[PDB]
This record gives structure tokens, C-alpha cells and sequence, in this order.
């Protein structure tokens, strides 16, 4: 249900002040960037309410594994390459094995708290964009950028605080968090998409 110190503030900016967001149509939208010339995903961008989530109790069943850009319970996508990148387990769920939504180095910390915010504010919208950052020809992104802001019924931006020291707010109240695609005990080959201790 809830996490400590997850909140928002109304900025009183109309969403149209930002060029970073999806247009506010008051309909669910999911926009996926093209696969680029190296077949890499480029972004995944959603705008949703709590009612639109795909809350599945169960989901579908070395060389690095691929993790979602926008997490599953927001977008409901299975195996869509434009929403997948090679990702460490550390980045994906915040632990080498299993899941740790306390760990602010992992995506799950942020997405679970955004989900809690959505559930507490069923009439408001989350605009949330996840962008992998690549260097050169590398097929594994070095970093993933999470960008989020809330939108109320009247289209005004709500700055959402998830209580992490990584949240950077721009001059319209839109928050960006940059996470590293690495893990404590592992070296990655960013070029070929493999890992070793």
C-alpha cells in the first residue's frame, strides 16, 4: 500500500509548459521509441492511472538477461523489444537474487513507490518515461534515465517525491533519476552483453 515519505506538490504549471511529457488527453497512452540501427530500444513512455495497470499475480515464464524499461504492471507488455534492454539484476530489482524495493540503485524502488502514489490518487495520472543511455556501439546501456511527474484532472503538473537522494527536478517540476546499469560483484561487457564475476 504505502511507503514513508512518498508525496507530491502541485506546481500549478499546465503540463504544456514541459516538452518532456506525453500530451495530456485523459486517456491511457504508451509510446515506444523505434529500435535503432543496432536494434536497440530507445525509450518507453507511458501516461496512465491506477485503473489502467496490468496487475497480474503471476507473469510469463554468462549472457545478460533483459529487463523492462517501463515495468510490467504499468504497461502490461511481454517480450516487446522496444521496451527491453540488457540489464543487471541489481538495476532491475535491486538485488543479485530476488527483489529489494528498499534499494535506490534499482528500478523497483522507484516503480513500486510510483505505483503507491497512483493507487493513493486514483483520479490523477502518472507520466513516466524510461530512456536507456548508450555509448557508441554498445548494446547494453550504461545508464537508464527514469523521468516522472504527476498530472491532476485539470492538467497541472504535480512534482512527485519518492524520497531518494537521486531525484533531480527540472524547472517545471519533472523529476529525473539516472541509474547505473552495473552490479557490485560483476564486470559487464557493454559491447557484447555478457557478464563475469
Amino acid at each position: 500500500r504505502t511507503y514513508p515519505n512518498v508525496s507530491h506538490a502541485n506546481t500549478h504549471y499546465k503540463n504544456t509548459v514541459s516538452s518532456k511529457l506525453l500530451p495530456f488527453t485523459a486517456n491511457y497512452q504508451l509510446q515506444l521509441g523505434e529500435l535503432d540501427n543496432l536494434n536497440r530500444a530507445t525509450f518507453s513512455h507511458i501516461q496512465l492511472q491506477d485503473r489502467h495497470e496490468t496487475k497480474d499475480v503471476r507473469t510469463k515464464i554468462w549472457v545478460m538477461n533483459r529487463g523492462h524499461l517501463v515495468g510490467y504492471q504499468f504497461c502490461g507488455l511481454n517480450d516487446e523489444p522496444r521496451n527491453l534492454v540488457a540489464m543487471t539484476a541489481w538495476l532491475n530489482t535491486g538485488a543479485y537474487s530476488g527483489a529489494n524495493d528498499s534499494n535506490p540503485e534499482g528500478m523497483l524502488y522507484y516503480e513500486n513507490r510510483l505505483d503507491s502514489w497512483l493507487a493513493l490518487h486514483p483520479d490523477f495520472w502518472l507520466d513516466y518515461k524510461v530512456t536507456p543511455i548508450y555509448s557508441g556501439n554498445e548494446v547494453v546501456p550504461r545508464q537508464i534515465e527514469l523521468q516522472y511527474v504527476g498530472i491532476d484532472s485539470s492538467g497541472e503538473l504535480l512534482t512527485i517525491r519518492l524520497n531518494s537522494n537521486k531525484e533531480s527536478i527540472d524547472e517545471n517540476g519533472v523529476t529525473t533519476v539516472i541509474l547505473e546499469n552495473s552490479a557490485p560483484n560483476i564486470n559487464l561487457d557493454y559491447l557484447n552483453g555478457t557478464a563475469t564475476p
